[PDB]
């Protein structure tokens, strides 16, 4: 509803360090829509445990893989335009 199901169903090449990411939660190709690769980044954020019950929208990032590549120490899951920038800057 923030994102149109366009864009959500469009097929992106992931850079190789985001490539690196999903391949450590189970992904298995070079391509995805933007739509999987949130939903390895949800499993990936998940595994890792980058969260907090005090804080239940923030994703903790900072000093893993996943701050570097979208450039913030700590997100807010609500933005999700701000959410698919960090992303484009992750892809090919
Ligand atoms: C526990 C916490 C921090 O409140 C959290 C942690 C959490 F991992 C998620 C969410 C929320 C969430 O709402 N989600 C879906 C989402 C959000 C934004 C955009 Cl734009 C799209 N999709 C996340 O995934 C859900 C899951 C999945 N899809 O498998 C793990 C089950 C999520 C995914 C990717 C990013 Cl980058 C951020 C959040």
């Amino acid at each position: 509803s923030q994102i149109p199901a366009s864009e959500q169903e469009t097929l992106v090449r992931p850079k190789p360090l985001l490539l690196k990411l999903l391949k450590s939660v189970g992904a298995q190709k070079d391509t995805y829509t933007m739509k999987e690769v949130l939903f390895y980044l949800g499993q990936y954020i998940m595994t890792k445990r980058l969260y907090d019950a005090a804080q239940q929208h923030i994703v903790y990032c900072s000093n893993d893989l996943l701050g570097d590549l979208f450039g913030v120490p700590s997100f807010s899951v609500k933005e999700h335009r701000k959410i698919y920038t960090m992303i484009y800057r992750n892809l090919v």
